[PDB]
């Protein structure tokens, strides 16, 4: 499959999937979650435990506007 890009208003942000598989080898943080999540995502998601949270969680990854959203 292929990557997707969220098409936030104040710039595109783009999800690759394969650095986040090598990276979080605890597919359960994203993968088997209950029904309700691709309805529930957002931008307090995203700005939370959706994207960024983990980011800040786990030590690596974008936590800056200009490193996730790219016009
Ligand atoms: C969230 C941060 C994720 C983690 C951690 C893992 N996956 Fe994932 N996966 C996620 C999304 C949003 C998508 C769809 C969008 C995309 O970029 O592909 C997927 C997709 C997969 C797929 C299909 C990919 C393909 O190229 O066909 C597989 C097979 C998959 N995910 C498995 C997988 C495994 C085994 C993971 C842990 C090692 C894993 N993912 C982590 C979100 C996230
Ligand atoms: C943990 C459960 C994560 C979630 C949920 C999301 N991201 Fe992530 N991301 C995570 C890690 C540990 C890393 C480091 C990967 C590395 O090898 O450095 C990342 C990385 C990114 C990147 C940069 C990829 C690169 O080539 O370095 C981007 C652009 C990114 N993450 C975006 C992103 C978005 C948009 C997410 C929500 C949709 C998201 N991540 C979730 C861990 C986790
Ligand atoms: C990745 C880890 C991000 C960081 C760091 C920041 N943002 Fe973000 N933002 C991110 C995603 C994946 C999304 C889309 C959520 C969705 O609905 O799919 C957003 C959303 C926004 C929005 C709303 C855009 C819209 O509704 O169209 C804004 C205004 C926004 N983001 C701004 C913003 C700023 C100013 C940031 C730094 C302070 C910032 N974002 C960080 C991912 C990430
Ligand atoms: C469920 C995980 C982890 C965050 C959490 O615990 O809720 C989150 C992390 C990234 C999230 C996806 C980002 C890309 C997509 C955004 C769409 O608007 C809704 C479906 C997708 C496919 C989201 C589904 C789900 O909401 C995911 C996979």
């Amino acid at each position: 499959a292929d990557d997707i890009v969220l098409k936030a208003k104040n710039g595109d942000t783009k999800f690759p999937h394969k650095a986040h598989q090598k990276a979080v080898p605890d597919c359960k943080k994203c993968h088997e979650k209950g029904p309700g999540k691709i309805e529930g995502f957002g931008k307090e998601m995203a700005h939370g435990k959706g994207c960024k949270g983990c980011h800040e969680e786990m030590k690596k990854g974008p936590t800056k506007c200009g490193e996730c959203h790219k016009k």
